[PDB]
């Protein structure tokens, strides 16, 4: 049919260099498992609200900081990767 086109510039993933992963302790606040995550994408960091499926899946595969990790706002989910190439400015190239 006519219907679509060339576009479909928006997705439900985002995947970071785990900067830092806050976790916040029912002892006092609602009762829900609440954390914040944070990822360093686009020469930028954006921090990330953990419910309590996300939770799950950083301790599942104990993420910490320095490895690369996705977020599916779809599903709510989150998945591990490993590593990840960066285009940094640097300069000087020698190689």
């Amino acid at each position: 049919g006519s219907s679509g086109s060339s576009g479909k510039e928006e997705t439900e993933i985002i995947e970071g260099e785990v900067v830092e992963i806050q976790i916040d302790r029912p002892a006092t606040g609602t009762g829900s498992k609440v954390g914040k995550l944070t990822l360093k994408t686009t020469e930028m960091e954006t921090i990330y609200d953990l419910g309590t499926k996300m939770i799950e899946s950083l301790t599942k595969d104990k993420v910490q900081a320095g490895d690369v990790i996705t977020i599916d706002k779809a599903t709510g989910k989150i998945s591990k990767l490993g590593r990840s190439f960066t285009r940094a400015r640097s300069g000087p190239s020698s190689g």
